[PDB]
């Protein structure tokens, strides 16, 4: 940067290409930032687009020519054209056909899907049929085998959620390919299992790297939030802020996060209500499930329909507005920043 | 025992007393024995008596005269003469009269009551009024303020088990009185923040050295169990042996036992299921639930009836044979053995 | 106790002493005590005392007639005439004649050696020979076969520090016999690959329940206290308190207690230096190392001498005053207690 | 990619990128590999060389410009130009000159210190001073402030390892600037009293993330090697494999590795010695400390000479050979892979 430029030291410069080493001084750029400046950057996708475009997707793209893949991803206009939302997730809309099917393979990146739309689809889990509707997280952990069956002649939607980004960057990955019966059962074999509230079979004594249920059903979900927003009209400690129930998808042997890679929540927000602004290191995607408010990243207010995803980045200051009754899916790759001792987090409150 | 008794090792012997030495070589007892031999030695207690011996405690001792201590105490034959079911773990009777009460008081001592006939009784858990009905489990961790109201001219009996015998053996008793509502909610709020399968709340975060459910209502023990038979029924992987349906009853912060001290399970048989011999470090005590059955200790076969309780002490082989359907709750002293690296198990089987 | 004493009543007390149930009511004892109130009690032996006993010992009890087992055994006044120093654990001097041996065994009761008096004894520990001079802490993990030869003409006195009175009581006992080479190597297989700071074998990545390391040898232990006083000296936080230097002996995959159940430490205090009164849950034993000082336990003040050992039962007020330089190896329970969330601690200060 | 290329279908491309919509179908690139294909490439950096630009850089480069950060950063030629020797380290020589200071920052990276050349420079981490001579390894995890000062007219070279590439990807950076001394102690404060094998002050009875022994030093690195050789030797259990001594560098209140991020050991080999090849996750730079040997790295043998460098990338086989006594430092990214359960291992003997 700044020896004296004279033709030793180019002499010298010319002698570190040839070894590949690099000097720190010529360094200009932002070496140890201050705090995270992600080249991701915070973005709303508008579900009534991605809905239309996916119903396109439908029309144009059928099972012999690209349906196989009918999965529209959610590229981070910051990330140089990757199909990544942020630095270590991945996430799009799969618009599954009338009576699609996909054979089963295995990575180890590790994967969910949330379904925003439909009934009647089975993803089939190490042999294990875990039915899908309208809410349901489905969790398919990294190295079970996985495939699906639509049993119905509608389509389904559903977020697809992985950490692909992580798992590329890191060096990660692994595939197989697997490989018939399309069984229908309405609850899976894990669910009949570990369904049952503290309670725990005494052939499931060992610890799981991954949550054993196969899906976190709607009904269960739905009556969380309703007992926590009751608790508080009844003077009861519940919600973790005024107005603002939520609960965390858990792994039941463990109590900790579904997947060692990525941490699931479901939140809902009383009418009104307006969160203390936050910054957390890594990235969260929410989805907007039901009802209506608005989004605050960077001071920047963006207002959410029914079905809208959007992404904060690490250390984005964020919040959310209810302005009905707001529902939300929420998703991040804090379980990587916490194993690591990378967290830290910041409330506008304290 | 073998020096040669002279003068100077009478003197000797005389110094000892004096000094408060004892020197190994005149001991004689079974100072480390080659597997455990327990003073505890196995027992069975029958339901048909205890319930009448219950109902004319009801009538001989009322509130003023011993009516709130009306707890019938299950002594181990072995133990000298102490209330105490096996060395670690007390187990009584409590009858429950119409209308009854108890004010709060909290010990160190951990606690559950299992809840054999009745219903409408309240367990008031640090202000979280908890309802017990026939096959609830209820717990009073240690250091939790609890008492109780009868909100009913019927009475109750449950199963009180404590770790009384470990902890005064131990000396680590501690204990304080409180000090009025008389609320009767259906569900406390520790069931409504943490019965939902897979799902904690955001204002949970924070594991807890005892679980936070107050009751582990009969309704899910009982779909847990069926659902176990009926995977078994459809070659699916459920049962912990052929025939042998079980849970273990979970905090599920952690995923472990309900308490420090104890372990409950609910045990399922199938008609004409025979368990393999068991041999396990420390004790445990069971209820026969519903059904009958037998079981076998030491060799000797005892025929089983509805509400029969049986203890089997440290390293008794035993195993239980189903006639009819045999349903038992289990409680133990084994997350001790476990903590301490002395749990030991041999199974006939294997 | 205060029901109406009418035949009725004594019919019903009949019918209980022979289905042996014992009712709460009649029941007068302390049940649940306030705090913990031992049956042990505070004691102290003096060392000029059990040296002299255990030296006649010596001459009076061969090999062939109880010499095997010279063992002075510590028996606090309190615990019914049972050889225990505490309710959880056996202390004794272990007097060792000129080139005395004894064969291998194994038991699942955790162990220790503190060496007072002597040098060249080896406990062989799995085939691992552990040499043993005055101030080393040797180990002998439950499980372990161990035996010993003394490769000189003079004696030996050690503390052998045991969990028999918990073992016994708890029901977890077990033993074996073994069955040589006599080598005697001045450092064993375990402290050649353990005693490196900071340094990990790669061919022992797993965790042990027990410490590897055979010897805590007194070089490396009088060598933390000085530098934690030396720290002091220089204005750096070292100490636990003015003047107190302390160590906890680890198991270092784990970095927690040396074995389960037992918990070994040593203390350093500078002349004149007087602790603040502890209340602690469960039992300890101090052995006065090198030195002189007194020790109080409930008000009471005892005058301590080199060599000196003294109980304090759960939950006695203590503290320590060094005269001089003030040095004392010191055993607990402790381990029991945190493993089972028992413990609770008032230090006057706080 | 096989839809029908129609004005219809081009149309919905052009709505994709508008909605910055990537779709599955289009993308041909390697999504999910079979095992992983690292961007980074094996490489060999040549200490005659770099200590060559290294010197030179000592003369062209000086305080005021540039000289403050005389760094050799290596380079992987597969990383497009980033000073990154793997996607997850950096790896460079500091080569610090006669009497030259550097003041503190701290940074959330973690970071350590291998010295390869010189003595009497001292890194001051959070206040306590670490002295520096040939084959320490020191440590200065992330958030703790440091800086260093050359006591001599000679200069140093040290290899500065760092997480920065990982945390520059994953967002997690974070940097403060601190603000005299000049103090010269021969042993740390952390190292007083951590560096006492199987001892652990009482004042440290608190796990940490991060080691809190300041240096690892050379004597007992060297000594620990040498039990370890000697004990195969006498046909004691030691060696990982037939020739092949080696230590894990370990935080002692865990047992653990150094940092959350880096794992860092001291590899032996006997002359002769040939290892198995292995594939493992992740990747890892060995320096060639003493003597000489080769490395095997996708089949191409690389002769290796005193203070060589070189990198194996996620999932590379590889092997050393030793033609001497064959001494290398290691650090990798396994405490990621491993926290997150993406480790793997092959090893062509299992
Ligand atoms: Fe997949
Ligand atoms: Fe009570
Ligand atoms: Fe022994
Ligand atoms: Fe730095």
């Amino acid at each position: 940067m700044q020896p004296k430029d004279t033709p030793e030291l180019r002499a010298l410069y010319k002698s570190f290409e040839e070894e590949s080493i690099i000097p720190l001084w010529t360094q200009l750029g932002d070496l140890m930032p201050i705090h995270p400046k992600s080249k991701a950057v915070p973005h709303v996708w508008k579900w009534s687009t991605l809905l239309r475009l996916a119903r396109k997707s439908g029309e144009l793209v059928p099972v012999g020519r690209g349906g196989e893949r009918r999965h529209l991803g959610l590229a981070n206009p910051g990330l140089g054209g990757n199909a990544y939302i942020s630095p270590t997730m991945w996430a799009g809309i799969q618009y599954l056909g009338p009576r699609e099917t996909a054979p089963e393979h295995r990575h180890s990146q590790n994967a969910f899907r949330f379904v925003v739309e439909g009934e009647g689809v089975w993803t089939v889990v190490n042999g294990d049929p875990v039915r899908m509707s309208r809410g349901d997280l489905l969790l398919t952990p990294g190295w079970c085998f996985h495939g699906h069956m639509n049993d119905t002649d509608q389509p389904m939607a559903w977020i697809d959620g992985l950490d692909i980004p992580f798992s590329q960057q890191m060096d990660v990955g692994f595939f197989e390919f697997g490989s018939t019966d399309y069984a229908t059962p309405n609850f899976s074999r894990g669910e009949r299992l570990w369904c049952h509230p503290g309670l725990r079979p005494l052939s499931g004594l060992q610890n799981t790297v991954a949550s054993p249920i196969g899906a976190y059903r709607w009904e269960f979900t739905d009556r969380a939030l309703t007992e926590q927003l009751l608790l508080e009209d009844e003077g009861q400690p519940a919600t973790v802020a005024p107005g603002h129930a939520a609960i965390r998808y858990v792994n039941p042997t463990t109590g900790g996060d579904v997947m060692p890679t990525l941490r699931c929540e479901f939140h809902r927000l009383r009418a009104g209500t307006e969160t203390a602004t936050r910054n957390e290191v890594g990235s969260t995607v929410f989805q907007v499930f039901e009802g209506a408010g608005a989004v605050v990243m960077n001071g920047e207010t963006t207002k959410l329909e029914k079905g809208d995803m959007f992404v904060v980045p690490s250390w984005v200051p964020w919040s959310l507005q209810a302005e009905t009754q707001f529902d939300l899916f929420r998703f991040s790759d804090a379980p990587i920043m916490e194993a690591l001792s990378f967290m830290r987090t910041k409330i506008e409150g304290q």
